[PDB]
């Protein structure tokens, strides 16, 4: 029945953690790696390409945890990682609830209907009450919460958790203690006065809580919520068990001509990011990757050998070097590549769709220190935008170069690269813009009118796409009203 390819692909669980800085991602990542027996990798993560992709075995699943750069390293590449996973894990600091970056990263997951599980971290310190945390998750992540584990107390009074389906009490300071219904005197023996509160909460959950439903989880409509304390490696086992059991394996991926299924024998993969020193990171969409093989780079029309590929793999497995759907590989190259590029082993022309550019929130105008360098600046900005390092907008009404960054670090990298690779010394000037949307209107007449009236706010980006630049989302909301026929989108397909 199942081929070797389909058996391997079915074992993969490829995901990333979405969280706001200081929620606990690094700490939880270290503990996950320890369950995976990935001792060295955990030591590496705790000490801070090697860590962009961490693969580890757990309960015979091959888990691929892709890093989502955060803090000062937050960039459009963080959102690009989310286009390569089949599911995500949300980590929240229980004292803060859903925070700004949690929401923006969930907005990306939502466009892709990516399933998400949720870990509420730091229950060992005073926290939002669990009913309030659940309401906050639903309100800001726009998803139903299905509690899987439920905390008893918080902070100094945090006794541990009760696992609703496994009927197990997990004590905080280790095997769960099996509990036999709400009346089990084991609850009073282990929880003391807090047993009454667990009983009240369980009664409330029975009446008003949402059960886990795998189909709703897989559609992105419901998230299983776990509570714990990653620093104590507590509650993490239950969440990981649930993740390997229920999180989706490699999913079909749309291409312009058809949907590609992971069980197709012929290799296909898509580039979702590029690291400059260059390495292109490819998600394997179907088929089997082997070092030996030849791949067709359909954009350039060239054949590419991959004898120098990086196969990210666990310290653990030993056999012949191959990689399967859901896995990530890195292909070194001398600058040939765009985000979204498709590689195939067959001659079938395939073009994966659905890796977009994302609307930037930070904008700067570029100024040259030396006017004689104008052609080099145009070359460098165009090549850096084609490569995905920044977005570039050219306003209809002037000749300015306006750069759009998802993360501010990007502006520093562009200046560095302009200097080093183009011999161009550029500085930034501030602009009013904080918002871009790509505009579209299937009515040719109304659109010409829009483009005439709002000519001062329109720009064309490096892909040729028309965009409305606004000082902020509220000023934007006002142009939308004047033209209820024009669509304003927060993403656009790369070509
Ligand atoms: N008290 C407590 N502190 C935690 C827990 N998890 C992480 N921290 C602390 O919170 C801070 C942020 O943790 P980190 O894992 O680096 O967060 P990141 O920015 O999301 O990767 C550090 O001081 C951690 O020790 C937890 O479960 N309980």
């Amino acid at each position: 029945m199942s081929s070797r390819l389909e058996r391997e692909a079915a074992r993969r669980r490829t995901f990333a953690i979405i969280s706001h800085p200081d929620a606990g991602k690094t700490t939880l990542t270290e503990k996950l790696l320890l369950f995976g027996g990935a001792i060295q990798m955990a030591g590496s993560v705790k000490a801070r390409v090697t860590t962009s992709v961490m693969q580890f075995p757990y309960r015979d699943r091959v888990v691929n945890l892709l890093d989502t750069p955060g803090h000062q390293d937050f960039s459009e590449d963080t959102y690009r990682v989310l286009t390569a996973v089949d599911s995500a894990l949300v980590v929240i600091d229980a004292a803060k609830g859903v925070e700004a970056q949690t929401r923006k990263l969930m907005d990306v997951c939502r466009m892709r209907a990516t399933p998400v599980m949720t870990f509420v971290n730091k229950m060992d310190r005073e926290a939002l009450h669990p009913l309030d945390v659940m309401a906050d998750i639903e309100q800001h992540l726009q998803i139903e919460c299905a509690p899987m584990t439920w905390p008893i107390g918080m902070g100094s009074s945090f006794k541990g958790t009760y696992d609703l389906l496994h009927k197990q009490l997990h004590l905080f300071s280790q095997s769960g203690i099996v509990i036999h219904g709400a009346d089990d005197p084991q609850l009073d023996e282990y929880l003391g006065d807090q047993a009454e509160q667990l009983r009240m909460d369980l009664a409330l959950l029975e009446e008003a809580g949402t059960p886990f439903d795998e189909e709703r989880y897989l559609k992105g409509e419901l998230t299983p919520v776990f509570f714990g304390s990653a620093i104590n490696n507590f509650g993490v086992r239950e969440m990981l068990d649930m993740f390997v059991e229920f999180a989706p394996g490699p999913q079909p991926r749309p291409a312009a001509t058809r949907v590609v299924e992971p069980g197709e024998e012929a290799f296909t993969g898509v580039v979702f990011k590029i690291q400059a020193n260059r390495m292109a990171f490819l998600r394997i969409c179907s088929g089997t990757f082997t070092r030996g093989m030849r791949l067709k780079h359909h954009r350039t029309g060239k054949d590419v050998t991959v004898a120098n590929a990086t196969i990210f793999m666990a310290q653990d497995r030993t056999g012949v070097e191959e990689a399967f759907p859901g896995d990530i590989i890195g292909i070194p190259n001398h600058g040939t590549i765009k985000i979204g590029d498709t590689f195939t082993e067959s001659k079938e022309v395939l073009k994966f769709v659905g890796i977009p550019n994302f609307a930037p929130e930070h904008f700067r105008r570029v100024r040259l220190k030396n006017p004689l360098k104008a052609k080099q600046l145009q070359k460098g900005l165009e090549q850096l935008a084609e490569e995905g390092a920044v977005q570039l907008f050219r306003p209809l009404v002037n000749n300015d170069y306006i750069l759009g960054a998802v993360g501010v670090l990007q502006f520093d990298v562009i200046v560095a690269r302009l200097a080093d690779e183009y011999g161009v010394d550029a500085v930034y000037e501030g602009v009013s813009t904080h918002t871009a949307r790509w505009v579209y209107c299937e009515d040719k007449k109304i659109f010409a009118d829009f483009q005439d009236y709002h000519r001062g706010e329109l720009a064309v980006d490096a892909e040729g796409a028309l965009a409305y630049l606004a000082p902020n989302p509220w000023r934007l909301e006002s142009a939308m009203e004047r033209y209820p026929k024009v669509e304003f989108r927060t993403t656009r397909e790369i070509s």
